[PDB]
DNA sequence: CGGCATACG
DNA sequence: CGTAT
DNA sequence: GCCG
């Protein structure tokens, strides 16, 4: 019944195994901050498919025949459905290399690569990065000074104030041109760590040198607190506050509108989401699948598509509307 | 055992 | 190397 | 770590 890709299965927000999937993403984490690409996914794999169940799992039973559960996972839920705790998850969860790697890779402009280098070196700790800036970039230097206000949730009601902003910037860059909320917002998310939007123009071809003016334009009004031709700006904006502001991630990435469906989906997510569509893609349908296009490489030609519908469709795949994408 | 998504800055 | 979904 |  369950499938074995994500994307053939709609996955809400919010479900009904919440604590079991938290668990099993803590060791995907961890298999990632130890270089394990195909344990990571495995763990991210079966922590989704209980995203995907219609009810609490309450028996180990439950899991016999959904994809990705093998002894590992079944014996993580098994102990969690037991005893309400993992000791491996536990394990991970306290240990300096856990605690160290997570805080190191979540400041922006530093990878699992960067941080485990910082960790064999003896680092622990923010002001440790802090008291030796001569191996810090100018990203990282930027990550590190707001890394406070980065880590304070993104609201919805930010939200509508930025993308404000942003079409006013758009606007006067290249009349016509169009932005789009997409990322975990556009699935439902009532928070997130950033804001990301998606800029095309309905003449295919104005959209050509448009973000290079969208960023010297809002850099003149002040906003940008730090940034980087492009097509993906990585920026951190000053969002007014009640009496002040706070540093915000925003991602701001251009497509003509030909490729605008696809760069849509790509950026709507979810991360797995995308991962398994591209999986599926491929080694189901022999098509080679980006935010630019869909390829088939028999014929060497690319599928036109006017919406995300289009996709689902000459994929063979059910459509999902976003708000179902959070694998 | 091979494979595990696929881009851009 | 970093970033993004 | 798991699937095919
Ligand atoms: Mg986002
Ligand atoms: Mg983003
Ligand atoms: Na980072």
């Amino acid at each position: 019944w369950m499938p074995a890709y994500a994307c053939q299965r709609p996955t809400p927000l919010t479900h009904h195994n919440t604590g079991l999937s938290e668990a099993l993403e803590i060791l995907a984490e961890a298999a990632g901050f130890e270089g394990s690409e195909g344990r990571l996914l495995t763990f991210c794999r079966a922590a989704s498919v209980l995203k995907a169940l219609p009810s609490p799992v309450t028996t180990l039973s439950q899991l016999q025949g959904l994809p990705h559960f093998g002894e590992h996972s079944s014996r993580v839920v098994q102990e969690l459905l037991e005893h309400g705790v993992c000791e491996e998850v536990e394990r991970v969860r306290r240990s300096e290399r856990y605690q160290t790697m997570k805080l190191f890779t979540q400041i922006f402009g530093v990878g699992v690569k960067t941080a485990d280098r910082w960790y064999r070196e003896g680092l622990r700790t923010l002001d440790d990065l802090r008291e030796q800036p001569q191996k810090l970039t100018q990203q990282q230097k930027a990550g590190l000074q707001h890394h406070q206000d980065l880590s304070t949730p993104v609201l919805r009601s930010d939200v509508d104030a930025l993308q404000q902003v942003v079409e006013e910037a758009v606007g006067q860059a290249l009349p016509g041109a169009t932005v789009t909320l997409t990322g975990g917002f556009r699935r439902g998310k009532l928070q997130g760590h950033d804001v990301d939007f998606l800029i095309t123009h309905p003449k295919e071809g104005q959209e050509a040198g448009l973000l290079p003016r969208v960023m010297c334009r809002l850099q003149d009004q002040g906003l940008i607190l730090y940034h980087q031709a492009f097509e993906r700006s990585f920026c951190i904006f000053r969002l007014p506050q009640p009496g002040s502001w706070k540093a915000v991630r925003v991602d701001l990435v251009v497509a003509p509108v030909s490729q605008f469906p696809f760069a849509l989906l790509g950026w709507t997510g979810s991360k797995l989401f995308q991962r398994e569509l591209r999986r599926f893609s491929r080694k189901e349908k022999g098509l080679w699948l980006n935010s630019h296009g869909l390829f088939d490489p028999e014929q060497k030609t690319f599928f036109q598509a006017a919406s995300e519908e289009d996709i689902f469709r000459h994929l063979g795949l059910e459509y999902l509307p976003p708000e179902q994408r959070n694998a």
